[PDB]
RNA sequence: AAAA
């Protein structure tokens, strides 16, 4: 029941547009404070958007945007719950218009399974006051953008270690956060996997907020595939720390295809099971 | 039993015209992303008929949804027998059901899919014979873009030669020329396949020459608002040169290439090639490549 | 490489 409308070109905007935005929060009250935060990000934009607007005219409640409640069966059963369905029901919901995604997230490693279900085929916004960063609407192509080459790199430098050609593990380091992971990672996959083989990508010189970000996710899909160009992987794992939007927009671009098994620091999920479970 | 029509514009529209769109789709999954694939498809198609409906059709050539969706439900397995089962039991005669159903008037076939490697195959049962604008999904704006207009002799024209190569390059590995068998290696997606299929056909088919294609300056973006069909000229001129100096009694097709640009390929190419193309499935054990099946015995 |  629509009864919080209060200027008359309010419901002209609700009615006759072509984008609905559907904020979606990650969070393991901080929810009201996160998504207060999220409808105001949103009216800069959209200053017509309000939540009991929005759970007037398409019945999204605020639960309805956020799955709430050693990373292990807790962290897959959380993906699969209601991550996996989420996106497809309310796309259900608002069916004649097209949907323009606003996303946050709290978890760095649950976001990179979190953007693999979430699929590069969406309209969206990924949000870091919260300020957007990633920019896939309007241009989104450029995501999956892997034609810059090694010598043509301005944000950050890949340096591809192999020291068994035979053995087709690769490890995967993405230096981009606080503290870095690149001697406990090492230690790791030559301790327990007993994998000689790191991809690691670190920074050339945390980032620039304000502006886009969209280069940092082309340059790493660029390293990655130049990576497998030459060399055949059975199997990749990450071992990194990233913003929340960084490791959001990988999943995005990666996706599900390659195998992946994401671990989180203080394996857990699959990227190609994902689709699987 | 027209029903679900108000207007008396595209009543008219629909009657007195010559070219019918039949938005063909294809899809691997749950129904209500099925219904909004549709819908989207369909919302493409207005945009360029905008008499075009999903009920009109319905009411006046007693058509579904379901005749234009090669759906299946969940992941197809990955399994070569069941490829074909699919190709066979629906894609075989899908197209000329639909072509009969509407005989007096023209179709004019606004195509997308789903799976990369199906494409192929879906472009070989196709057939050059059809007319047809193939589409691409821009997801800045969740549209689909008309990147092959065949409403079609420059679909398999040949005259560019290499040195005249503007948007592809390609490559020509040739270590044992004894041995009559290739592997054709397209990367013109965001995913390289060229080090673990090369590891496939070294590992497990023998081969040592190769036919790599790649882009030339933007690899993993192509300008979707731009026609593609100049990707294929270059495509087709570089394969059926790989053919004039050499005799190739089979050969072996691995792709991460654009949906649109695997059915326009695989339209060009048909079935007069002794092609087996291989399907990476990402929920896979490896090997996680299979001949999923050969170009030659589509027929 | 499962709407690239």
């Amino acid at each position: 029941l629509v009864h919080r409308i209060k200027k008359i070109e309010q419901l002209d905007a609700w009615l006759n547009t072509e984008t609905i935005p559907l904020p979606v929060i990650q969070y393991q009250n901080e929810l009201k404070r996160w998504q207060k935060a999220m409808e105001q990000k949103v009216q800069e934009k959209f200053s017509w958007f309000s939540y009991e607007l929005l759970e007037d005219f398409y019945g999204i409640t605020n639960s309805d945007l956020a799955i709430f409640g050693f990373e292990a069966n807790a962290w897959q059963k959380l993906l699969q719950e209601q991550v996996k369905d989420k996106f497809k029901l309310l796309e259900d919901k608002v069916m004649p218009k097209k949907v323009l995604w606003f996303y946050a997230g709290q978890i760095s490693t649950l976001q990179l399974g979190i953007g693999a279900l979430f699929g590069f085929k969406r309209a969206v916004s990924i949000l870091q006051t919260y300020h957007e960063v990633f920019i896939l609407y309007g241009n989104a192509r450029q995501l999956k953008n892997v034609s810059v080459k090694k010598e043509d790199y301005q944000y950050i430098q890949s340096e591809l270690l192999i020291n068994e050609p035979h053995k087709n593990e690769l490890g995967f380091i993405i230096y981009l956060g606080s503290h870095n992971p690149i001697g406990e990672a090492k230690a790791y996959c030559q301790k327990q996997l007993q994998i000689n083989n790191f991809l690691i990508i670190q920074a050339r010189e945390v980032m620039e907020t304000s502006q886009n970000w969209l280069p940092y996710l082309q340059e790493i899909n660029s390293a990655l595939n130049t990576a497998r160009q030459e060399y055949h992987w059975e199997r990749i794992h990450l071992f990194q720390t990233a913003p929340t939007a960084l490791c959001m927009a990988l999943g995005i671009a990666v996706g599900h295809f390659l195998p992946v098994d994401v671990y989180h620091y203080q394996c857990v999920f699959s990227l190609d099971k994902m689709l699987n479970l």
